[PDB]
């Protein structure tokens, strides 16, 4: 029976938010030990799984150096299984893997829009959720391609439903989120509420509740079609809504996912994965 104080303590970063107001904690660098949580996953045998799509030219800007500092970043010391997805399997740049490193790769259809490739993932992960994700993980990690791990991201980040604080707004007060505010849009979120503006780059939890964040997102999605309308920042739009409905039982500091174009201020302590610059011009085909 793992108890948050076994593993937490918010005193060690004061300066920043460190528990939410349905008591869950916001992992920042210095408050957590992953040695007593290494420990613990380790006797519990888990194994850890992490999604990632790559369609179009997202193959070769970004899958290489993803998946290779995934492999020496990502849950290290614990059994992790690479899900990748990609429209050209011809073209994976299959890398070699590190000891506790698995992986095993799908063809999935390439959607015309971009924006239709960012929120059918959605549907997608839920389906290999279904068929064969939950009986392979203990936890799940869905993560966009456009990234890089630089540091350990580890057992820390485990829970039941992981929500990630988008770098740009973690500071900022909930009405100058970008959520969709047309109340025509199942993504909607009125001006007054929201708790945080969670980033669609990373989120997790156990196999049954990103089934269920998954689910609930391509819902919200298709419903948005059938009113002829499409959030503002998709996928990510949904993502906040459903994680303002059902509260995530952690949240992770910038530090797990951090844009260098801002710089590198004082909150900011042990980067663990950066933003790959933007190169739309060339990886997106439309508008
Ligand atoms: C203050 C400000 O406008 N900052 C923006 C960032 O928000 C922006 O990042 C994008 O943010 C949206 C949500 O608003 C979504 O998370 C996108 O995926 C993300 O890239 C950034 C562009 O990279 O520019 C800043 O100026
Ligand atoms: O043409 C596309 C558009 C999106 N994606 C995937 O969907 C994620 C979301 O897209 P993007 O990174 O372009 O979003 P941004 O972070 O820039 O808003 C990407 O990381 C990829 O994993 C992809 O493979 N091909
Ligand atoms: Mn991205």
């Amino acid at each position: 029976k793992l108890k948050l104080s076994d593993w937490f303590n918010p005193f060690k970063r004061p300066e920043v938010v460190t528990m939410t107001k349905w008591k869950a904690p916001v992992v920042w660098e210095g408050t957590y030990n992953r040695a007593v949580l290494d420990n613990y996953y380790a006797k519990q045998k888990i194994t850890v799984g992490l999604t990632v799509f790559a369609v179009g030219r997202y193959i070769e800007h970004y899958l290489e150096e993803f998946l290779t500092s995934a492999n020496k970043h990502f849950m290290v010391g614990h059994p992790v299984i690479f899900y990748i997805m990609v429209d050209d399997v011809s073209r994976m740049p299959l890398i070699e893997l590190g000891p506790l490193r698995s992986f095993k790769v799908f063809k999935i259809k390439p959607e015309k829009r971009w924006q239709d490739i960012s929120m059918m993932r959605m549907k997608t992960i839920g389906e290999h959720i279904v068929a064969h994700i939950q009986h392979e993980v203990d936890f799940l990690f869905c993560m966009d391609v456009d990234q890089v791990f630089q540091d350990k991201f580890g057992v820390e980040t485990l829970g039941e439903s992981v929500a990630q604080l988008q770098a740009w707004w973690y500071k900022a007060d909930p009405n100058d989120f970008t959520y969709e505010r047309r109340k025509e849009s199942a993504a909607y979120i009125p001006f007054g509420e929201g708790d945080f503006y969670y980033h669609a780059a990373i989120f997790g939890g156990t196999p049954t509740q990103v089934l269920n964040i998954t689910q609930e997102c391509f819902k919200g999605i298709l419903k948005d079609k059938k009113n002829d309308i499409e959030a503002q920042y998709h996928d990510e739009s949904h993502l906040n809504k459903y994680f303002l409905l059902n509260k995530p039982t952690k949240i992770l500091s910038p530090e797990y996912c951090w844009d260098y174009h801002i710089g590198l201020p004082a909150d900011i302590k042990l980067v663990k994965m950066s933003w790959q610059t933007k190169e739309y011009n060339v990886v997106r085909n439309n508008v």
